[PDB]
């Protein structure tokens, strides 16, 4: 044809002599089945015997095991390798769901949708599905017709948007190196091709992408290229379609790693770009006379990342400042503070013999970074060793070592933090040109998924609950179009809204005096502590609410812990030390001062007009912020059709075409894919026009079927047949307005009688 000359093709979808050697294997739906297992998760059997409420099976690796049939899984038969849309399958369950992502995989078939999921595993390797010629297979061309694909789905968004005149959303979720950032990436490629008609809307909004992945991307062990803030990105359109404009939002940037890296680790890549050569007397410029090694704040582990070139890429970055419209003068003195962070991390500090007053011991770093700052050294190191706290009178507070170090760190992460959120407003700024009406949008939102680590914090619970919300999102659009669905079939049977089996924890957390409240009115109580919050949250909720528990022992390398919450992805222990303290977030007001005084670099003086000092003053915690910007985003959310995509990272070692089978497993459990497989498969999970069932089931009842002009009649007569037969039961499904609606297994069993008839 065309599709089939196109590369990509034989990645979307395997051709007729493959898919006919997929479906020429031995199966029996009596004897093949699955079992659990604790290699492969799931395993293939065959029943050799059967004994009450047990069974015999023959595994695939040749041993004998006894189990109880409760533990036993109905293994699909071979027509259904590779399934597209896992919600055809005849047996709706995790060893099913597992078996045919694994299998799509091993064809590097990434994409499967499951019902409302669309599920993308990470390739690890490049694919020829996302150029231009493959874009526009899917342009106008309805999503069931096509093979499962990234595209399919965001130009569904595109034509719903257009057709039912609503703004739409597409959710990327997904554990750090499952491959959010390509996928988002992608989308917005895809809606600014189909939304085009010397710098274009276009170029501008994807040269956002090595600026915001200079300062906002970072090597962790799990990604070399990780994101470390969430974002929603809203591609504006006219009501023709037309690309409007486009403007991000950042969410909980990782403040840490400017100052710390874990091994394997790297900080930001934007330091290791403007120190490589592709400028080489930029480092001269900034004063970085030492090798990148020496710089405390960016060389605690990792300082390349194998097959990344740093001048290379920060050619694309300092190029796609100049074409974002950034003034030569805004570009350098960015440069500027990022070395003076850099020299920041390396001034060293000294109390002399029973002295408790920090001094600087040397000075030559501060002197490099007050250069950056434009600002005198001695009033900078003044600032730091010798604060002024307004208490009617302005009185000098001394500071030890450990205090200045403190201050200094802090301080650094405030003002690299402020940088970035300038660099995304600059581009909202850019990005919003005269020209088209913005009637609707489209909303990208690439965050991460539900931590558990061995440790969790403040930091941990606020992506836990942004989780929560967000599956609780999913349930409720689930259960909204499964009852708008009954509704208009006239088969409507009464349910409860599956986004409350979410409320719980939800309330817990955000209620008054649950855990954000109570954390809020603590970190403004004199002599509060994080052990008198951890006292009231106790005293609050255990044992009156059921998804507070108090931890259990530190098990394996568990930390210690003050409470524990049951999240929908599982218990997480929480430990409450620093909450107060990340609750204010505070920093050294004198040297928010000087640097607000500043006359040698106007962009820190831009950065900071967000503060408010103690002399400019003569409470809005981090939380507070936090509450009122997660509440903007649900609203929005709510008003928009919403589109899932479920990344999965295959296993541990970047390995393509491997699946770790319990890691997978675990996505699953957690990300909703298997809940609601399962709930699909107690509702009704097939549905069929009454023209086509009478079609498919005539056989069974041939003097039905041709009983009566009105095919909704016919149905009716064919089902009641086989209900007198004996061969099917009035509960296992319901005669709609205009389809017929089966219970789970009951189409199967049909298609049973229907092979053996014929
Ligand atoms: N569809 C894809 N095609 C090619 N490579 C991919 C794809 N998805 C992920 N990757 C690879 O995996 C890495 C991690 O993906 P990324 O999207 O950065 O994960 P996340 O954003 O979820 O942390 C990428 O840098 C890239 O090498």
């Amino acid at each position: 044809m065309e599709h089939e000359k196109d590369p990509g093709w034989q990645y979307l979808r395997r051709t007729r002599e493959q898919v006919l050697e997929d479906q020429s294997k031995p199966y029996d739906s009596k004897k093949n089945v699955w079992i659990p297992d604790p290699e492969e998760g799931y395993l293939a059997g065959e029943i050799t015997a059967t004994k009450g409420d047990q069974v015999t099976i023959v595994t695939a690796r040749g041993n004998e095991v006894t189990l109880k049939k409760e533990l036993v899984q109905e293994m699909n038969p071979p027509k259904f390798e590779k399934t597209e849309d896992m919600s055809n399958l005849s047996f709706l369950n995790d060893a099913s769901v597992l078996h045919n992502l694994r299998s799509r995989y091993a064809a590097m078939l990434i994409y499967t949708y499951s019902g409302l999921f669309c599920v993308v595993i990470n390739p690890y390797k490049r694919l020829p599905i996302y150029t231009d010629s493959c874009a526009r297979m899917f342009m106008g061309k309805r999503k069931t017709e096509m093979p499962p694909h990234l595209f399919a789905v965001s130009d569904e968004a595109y034509r719903n948007m257009l057709q039912d005149h609503e703004n739409q959303s597409m959710l990327i979720t997904g554990e750090s190196g499952a491959g959010k950032t390509e996928n988002t990436k992608k989308v917005i490629c895809y809606f600014a091709a189909v939304g085009a008609s010397k710098v274009t809307l276009e170029d501008q909004i994807v040269q956002t992408n090595p600026v915001l992945e200079a300062f906002g991307n970072a090597k962790t062990v799990r990604n070399n290229n990780s994101s470390r803030f969430g974002k929603f990105i809203r591609i504006h359109f006219n009501k023709h379609g037309r690309l409007a404009s486009c403007d991000i939002e950042h969410y909980l940037l990782e403040k840490s790693r400017v100052i710390r890296q874990a091994p394997g680790e790297r900080c930001y890549h934007i330091f290791y770009q403007i120190y490589s050569d592709f400028r080489p007397e930029l480092k001269k410029e900034l004063l970085l006379d030492l090798p990148i090694k020496d710089y405390w704040f960016v060389a605690q582990a990792e300082l390349i990342i194998d097959g990344i070139d740093d001048v290379e890429e920060f050619q694309l970055t300092d190029e796609a400042f100049d074409i974002l419209n950034f003034s030569a003068v805004e570009k350098q003195d960015c440069y500027r503070l990022m070395s003076a962070h850099m020299h920041m991390g390396n001034m060293k500090f000294k109390q002399r013999p029973r002295e408790e007053q920090a001094e600087p011991d040397g000075t030559d770093e501060a002197e490099k970074a007050s250069n950056m700052y434009g600002i005198g050294c001695e009033e900078f190191l003044k600032a730091l060793t010798k604060p002024r706290v307004k208490v009617t009178e302005w009185v000098s507070k001394g500071q030890n070592c450990e205090q200045v170090n403190w201050a200094v760190g802090a301080m650094a992460k405030g003002l690299y933090s402020r940088v970035f959120n300038w660099l995304v407003k600059k581009c909202n700024l850019t990005l919003d040109q005269k020209g088209i009406d913005r009637d609707y949008f489209i909303g990208v939102l690439d965050i991460a998924g539900f931590e558990i680590f061995d440790f969790n914090s403040f930091e941990q619970l606020w992506i836990n609950f942004v989780n929560e919300k967000l599956q609780q999102f999913f349930n409720h659009h689930m259960f909204v179009l499964e009852q708008e669905e009954y509704a208009r079939e006239g088969i409507q049977w009464v349910f409860i809204d599956f986004g409350l089996d979410l409320q719980a924890c939800i309330e817990l957390i955000e209620k008054p005096l649950g855990i954000i409240s109570m954390l809020d009115e603590e970190c403004i109580v004199p002599k509060a502590t994080d052990l008198t919050l951890a006292s009231k949250l106790v005293d609050q909720h255990l044992g009156k609410h059921p998804n507070f528990e108090k931890p259990k022992p530190p098990k394996g390398k568990q930390g210690e812990a003050h409470f524990a919450m049951r999240h929908y992805a599982g218990t997480v222990r929480y430990n409450c030390l620093n909450w107060l303290e990340k609750n204010k977030d505070p920093l050294n007001d004198t040297v928010v001062s000087a640097m607000k005084q500043s006359k040698g670099n106007d962009l820190l003086v831009e950065i900071w007009q967000d503060y408010t000092t103690q002399e400019e003053a003569a409470f809005m915690t981090v939380s507070m912020l936090y509450r009122e910007s997660l509440n903007n985003l649900m609203t929005m959310l709510n008003k928009t059709h919403p589109h899932f995509i479920r990344c999965i990272i295959p296993n541990e070692k970047k390995q393509s075409g491997m699946i770790d089978a319990a890691l997978v497993l675990n996505q699953l459990t957690c990300n909703g894919v298997l809940e609601g497989i399962r709930i699909c498969r107690k509702g009704f999970p097939n549905r069929t026009l009454h023209p086509d069932f009478v079609q498919r089931y005539a056989i069974l009842a041939a003097k039905e079927a041709k009983s009566d002009d009105d095919k909704k009649k016919c149905a009716e007569a064919i089902m009641s047949k086989l209900v007198n037969d004996g061969s099917l039961s009035e509960e296992m499904f319901r005669i709609g307005l205009t389809k017929v609606f089966f219970k789970a297994g009951v189409l199967a069993h049909l298609e049973d009688i229907r092979d053996e008839k014929l």
